[PDB]
RNA sequence: GUGGGAUUGUGAAGGGAUCUCGCAGGUAUCGUGAGGGAAGUAUGGGGUAGUACGAGAGGAACUCCCAUGCCGUGCCUCUAGUUUCUGGGGUU
């Protein structure tokens, strides 16, 4: 797919990471952590806070990494998050940490590697990860 | 008419008289539905299609069908939270 807009291609994913959310980088372009601005795709409701989950794209910034990285709004993709949510077929499922990678806003992925699993729904939103991911869980 | 009560405050006991009230409904279901309230609302993807239009750059929509926001009404199989079952352990 590839496309920004990803709700209507996934099903339910319980929301784990909101607005001021850190969560690793799983890439090698040199950040270590983004900042969770905002989430493509969210349609607001008055005092809940925009809230990521797998396959999602959200804005955010570098806190820690490479100079050149940080300072910026970048486009990120969630690939893990610690939040269990609970797939179609019954099980529930969650990862030991957050992770995110950095891409364009079309999404292609800055960076050339992937450290750590990706989550089947945001490989399958998204080949370029799906095809820099280790391993698809 | 029948019954039961009672008259105004200065004893007792019997007589009337006059009022007032009751004299037919209880109890248990299934329904009607006047009137009132009132609620669903959006986005995306597939396909149409890279085609109609267009020199070209670019560039649509509906039958359909697949999701997802929000809102609403519930529920507790699962997962999560909660424990004064102070349940069972452990430990000062
Ligand atoms: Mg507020
Ligand atoms: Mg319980
Ligand atoms: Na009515
Ligand atoms: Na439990």
């Amino acid at each position: 797919k590839d496309q920004a807009n990803v709700k209507g291609c996934r099903f339910r994913v319980s929301v784990a990471l909101p607005v001021g959310a850190v969560v690793n980088c799983a890439d090698n372009t040199g950040a270590k952590n983004l900042y969770v601005i905002s989430v493509k795709g969210y349609h607001g409701r008055l005092n809940r806070l925009p809230s990521a989950a797998l396959g999602d794209m959200v804005m955010c910034s570098v806190k820690k990494g490479k100079p050149e990285l940080r300072k910026k709004v970048l486009n990120a993709v969630i690939i893990r998050q610690r939040k269990s949510w609970r797939r179609k077929d019954g099980t529930v499922i969650y990862f030991e940490d957050n992770a995110g990678v950095i891409v364009n806003p079309k999404g292609e992925m800055k960076g050339s590697g992937i450290a750590g699993p990706v989550a089947k729904e945001s490989a399958d939103l998204w080949p370029k990860i799906s095809t820099h991911a280790p391993a698809i869980v």
